[PDB]
């Protein structure tokens, strides 16, 4: 039973796995909810910069989750952030955009619940982390893309994969604790 | 389309009819946006009062954020607040009175799981965006004179009698009625001459 609504949350998403992990919490460490079915993004991989139909990589939430008329129960990852500001971005269910990463209506279903969950309850933020792919450095060295610079991304992936804690980030370049 | 989420949001309950109106505000007014059956209550007709009492709740009630989960016993608690300025005024005993979905209870309403999906996914929509509160009235059966006159002779007669306002104010302005407690009795507020 999910009797753990409410507590804080937090999202990865995995672009060529096609997959969204969702932890949750749990004292002093967050474990692994659920992950879910990434059915749609579009402008395959790398980050978002222009008409470029490109779904982003690199997020806060707070209430940009109130719902537009084109989507259903869209998650705005508030598109561009301090980075992206050297360029309606979001996480919804089945329905066709242009960016956006596009979920199973239940999956949509369950995530955005338990992020309100969340705000409801203190919580800030929810913070996101977009990546291109599995940060393992068998798939990282699958280098020579323009992309591969934004290696900026590693460590936020290492970050979590060894504490489970959301990373601590911030001249034009991604840094974490 | 639910892209109403967040708007603001009032519960009535019925428990002779056994369903649940879910309102919503479209700009001055709510309108309904569904409404559920309650496969569960207990003790039927009347509000809850002693401890033994299997009663469940009847009165005039908000919502901010009890969905703390006891779901240790229940899921998608909502809890009425039991007791309220009435009932401590008339020295009740109760806690753990519960809106929730499919599981075993002693004084709580329980929706299907699906039915309570949709209702607390709107009402911490609600609380997300504002909306200090979330009014929820529990009443014994839709209040319509024809009702009232089914259940005279009824030792809450005059308990009912003080709903039967906030029943009626919503069906005739689709406003949340703004009610009090005076001297053990719940008044239902309405404008002066202006």
């Amino acid at each position: 039973k999910q009797q753990l609504m409410g507590s804080p949350v937090y999202i990865q998403i995995f672009k060529e796995e096609r997959t969204l992990d969702l932890y949750v919490k749990m004292g002093e460490q967050y474990q692994l909810l659920d992950s879910y079915k990434i059915c749609k993004y579009s402008g395959g991989l790398g980050p978002k910069q222009r008409g470029d139909f490109k779904s982003p990589e690199g997020y806060s939430v707070q209430r940009n989750q109130l719902k537009p008329s084109r989507y259903y129960k869209a998650i705005n990852i508030g598109f561009p952030n301090a980075y992206d500001r050297h360029y309606y971005l979001m996480i919804h269910g089945d329905c066709v955009s242009i960016g956006c990463y596009a979920m199973t209506n239940q999956g949509i279903d369950e995530i955005f619940q338990f992020v309100t969950g969340a705000l409801v309850f203190g919580q800030p933020s929810v913070q996101v982390s977009i990546y291109p792919f599995r940060m393992t450095d068998a798939n990282m060295k699958r280098k020579y893309s323009n992309f591969k610079d934004f290696e900026q991304l590693k460590p936020g992936y290492d970050y979590f994969e060894q504490t489970r804690k959301p990373p601590t980030v911030s001249n034009g370049r991604y840094v974490v604790s």
